[PDB]
């Protein structure tokens, strides 16, 4: 069908994007970055992600694939000198595809602002002293202290999640996983102190006490929200879809990543 | 229908099962410890949890009820100043029944023994060093050297998982969490350090290195196994099933024995 | 001899410390905020640090007291009911005193600044991702990256230390303790992971990687410091001194803060 | 002097030990395992900690040295390669010597023990719940519940206190280090969870509050003890002497241990 490819823009990553492409042109695929049905991004998990925030609004069209010009990664999750295998399988396609779950979040204003992580979302104070509650499906379960708080997706899990204690998740489980930042607990101020896993439909909403301003990330972008009255946190019902061409196990995947490759 | 009640067996418990036996006295309710349709158990989780393995046999068939006598458990969630309100309510029936996920250990030796529990297993060495190969879905994940590991179900994840940094999971989720117990890694050995979460399906198996003689608990039970030839964890197909008589979800659970009450 | 006190400026503390200046005025004791020898805070740790840093150039003329109009403090450790016992003993003098070590901080440009500590310094990048190379007595110790790291006097190990998973240290040890927050390790990227405590005369220098710009704490301070070669600490050779009038050992104002109380 | 060498016992060690011995039979040096003044320790960390506690008696009449048959040690750091090195030298003398704190562990019942450890003495209970009250210097710190607690030496604190949590302290600072090992804490628990760091004279002592039964480690020994009435932990007044050679500073061996080498 038609596909597109995305370049971590190096030397190495160029050229290979441009082989795949006179490689395409041997088959029955046209070259369309506006409406691809493949996305293949070709660099670290970084440019994974800008290519599935570049096709948002899109997910349920695409299938992805990663390629990695360094070392593996999570989504990148293919060797260079196999481009031309692949090349080859997905222009006949008849692929599988393997879908992984999303995180949405949305920030309310005294508008409304919704946001879909692959990774995580992540909220810090604009400049001083971070408070805020959190409350649980309307319960209100914890005024928390500290950095800062961050929401994983199952695949996110392995990155900025696992760096704050967080579980690692296999990615079928319909789940998005809270990590504290640096809380504080004494006499007077109270934590979970745990991670704690949620599963879809659940509402993890976080209120300001005092400042209403605080920087928010979505995967790699940061962005200082002002008059902040609430983020919303659930499972998305988006998913993004992975075009399987091998199988390549999630358990595999962080073996090979953190114990030895 | 059929009915009995465990007690924690101090005064107050006691007193209170008599009192009970006798306001179902009032109704359509037969005494029948051997094959109840409703346990009722007084006392703290570890009579809970007595109670639950007591009628392991017949889990499908139970549905389960705690009054604490003491302080809030999380099994055990009713106060017994409502145990009248709760003798009226069994009575006529036709309450929701909610079920919980469980996890299945099979040892193997050069027979098999299976056991079910309803918070965690554990497996830590007879006397000396632990050191026990990690097998996810036939893929060597790890070696592991260290004190132990535990093996938790969602809502054994309150327990002895969140004292070994594990996160909480909410009990809707059908899932396995492993945690370590003081794992070692320096410049030769190993691990992945943080807890890991699993899907029903996924088979998680413990083989011996050096030494074959292990302490596995199941729950409270802590027994010594010699000739271990494998240690094997999944999901259970078999759920534990409570009697629901009001709302009283798992986060406002941990809400009031964590944070406040 | 001459004193001083400030107030966190609430209606409470106010008033307490216009109660204590007409009780000093009972005594051979003159009111002067340019060169005490009597510094009393009222108010909470965060009073008191301001207390530390308005006349941390003459640290070594000056006795430091902490009275708290709110829950207990680490440095204001005394009740406002006793500020008339409090009035009374400093001002017959004779009183012990007692010395904690502090922090100094050193960032290098391409001149040059020093900070004193009584809690911490910290280091966190500007806007982007954190690497920085850490050297200990100039020999390459590892490269860390992740959100930044945390450099603790022995009475700053209850604060931020805590909170990022330090040790608590008793202020007698001569000793500043770092810590990391929320570093990366994987087949890549590797940190110690531990806090490392440090002796006197050790040199731990933080040097950049890519990015020369950084955000520095020392206590309450954040400034953001452009074109950094360096940032080095070590424990100072000036101390804070503490009036000391009755017996307050340190592990029980740590029971005080974080068991009981 | 008097020395004398102590093998793993394996092939390699003990060709090692004969042909270091041949050597020194080329100086004034007499082979004593009796009353040696060197003793030179040929295997693991296991094998130094044997050698430490054959001769725990004469510790101020001994300057230890550790060669590594295998991976680099923190106590056997010199490599076999430089055997004939270390036997001129050692047999010129005139070498420098290195002192790091020891433990004293002192068990009272209801006679007593005193214990020297080199790493560290952990206590865990018999076969059931582990409850001790944690006190310092006669003051009662916290009801500690969970699996057990470990005091640690500076140079124990890259082995089982690193895999506990605990801070890695520079061996010149005279200390002990108290981590916990899965420590539960809900509405009706409460321990520090940090680790703690205390000085010389500092006196922490572990009190029974159910079982007296506890089983006792000293580095390498453990041992079931039973009608405990306290367990007492203090930095000894006695030391570990290292015949140093050339310079290997304590924070270089913890990066060829754990980040790379
Ligand atoms: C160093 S900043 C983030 C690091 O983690 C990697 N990363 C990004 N996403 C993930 C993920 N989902 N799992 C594991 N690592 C990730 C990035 O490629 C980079 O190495
Ligand atoms: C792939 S580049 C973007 C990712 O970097 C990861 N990241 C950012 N900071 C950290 C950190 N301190 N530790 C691990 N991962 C991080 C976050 O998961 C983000 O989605
Ligand atoms: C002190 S040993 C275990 C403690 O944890 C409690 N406990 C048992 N099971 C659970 C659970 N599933 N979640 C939280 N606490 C539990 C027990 O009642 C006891 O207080
Ligand atoms: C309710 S009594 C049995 C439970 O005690 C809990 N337990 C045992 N040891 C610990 C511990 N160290 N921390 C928390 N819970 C524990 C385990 O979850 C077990 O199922
Ligand atoms: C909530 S931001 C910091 C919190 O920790 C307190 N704090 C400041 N310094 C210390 C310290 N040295 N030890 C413990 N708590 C501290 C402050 O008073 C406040 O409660
Ligand atoms: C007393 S107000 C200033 C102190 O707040 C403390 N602080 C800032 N952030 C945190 C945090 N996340 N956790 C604990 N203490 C903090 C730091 O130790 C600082 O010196
Ligand atoms: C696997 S059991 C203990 C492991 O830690 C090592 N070890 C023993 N003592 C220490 C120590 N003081 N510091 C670091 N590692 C140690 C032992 O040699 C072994 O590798
Ligand atoms: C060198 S062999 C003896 C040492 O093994 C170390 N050890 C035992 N268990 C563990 C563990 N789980 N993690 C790290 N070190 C350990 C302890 O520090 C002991 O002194």
């Amino acid at each position: 069908m038609k596909y597109m490819i995305t370049s971590k823009g190096d030397e190495k990553s160029d050229l290979l994007r441009l082989n795949m492409i006179a490689g395409f042109g041997e088959y029955d695929m046209e070259y369309d970055d506006v409406e691809p049905e493949i996305v293949i991004s070709i660099g670290g998990d970084g440019t994974f992600l800008s290519a599935f925030h570049q096709y948002e609004e899109r997910l349920d069209e695409i299938a992805f694939i990663g390629i990695h010009t360094g070392h593996l990664g999570f989504y990148a999750d293919w060797r260079p000198a196999e481009a031309d295998k692949l090349v080859k399988l997905l222009a006949k396609g008849e692929y599988q595809k393997v879908s992984y779950p999303l995180l949405k979040t949305t920030v309310k204003y005294g508008k409304e602002a919704t946001y879909l992580a692959l990774n995580e979302s992540t909220v810090k104070s604009s400049g001083g002293p971070f408070v805020v509650d959190v409350v649980i499906n309307d319960i209100h379960f914890e005024r928390f202290r500290g950095d800062g708080l961050c929401m994983s997706t199952p695949s996110g899990t392995t990155a900025y999640n696992k760096s704050l204690g967080g579980a690692l998740m296999h990615p079928s489980i319909e789940a998005m996983q809270l990590t504290e930042m640096a809380s504080i607990n004494n006499r007077v101020y109270r934590t979970i102190g745990s991670p704690l896993v949620f599963p879809k439909h659940h509402v993890v909403s976080l209120q300001p006490v005092n400042d209403k301003d605080f920087q928010i990330s979505v995967d790699h972008l940061s962005i200082l929200h002002r008059d902040v009255q609430e983020i919303r946190y659930e499972v998305s019902a988006k998913k993004i879809h992975f075009a399987r061409f091998r199988s390549f196990p999630f358990w595999r995947r962080v073996h090979d990543s953190f114990i030895e490759d």
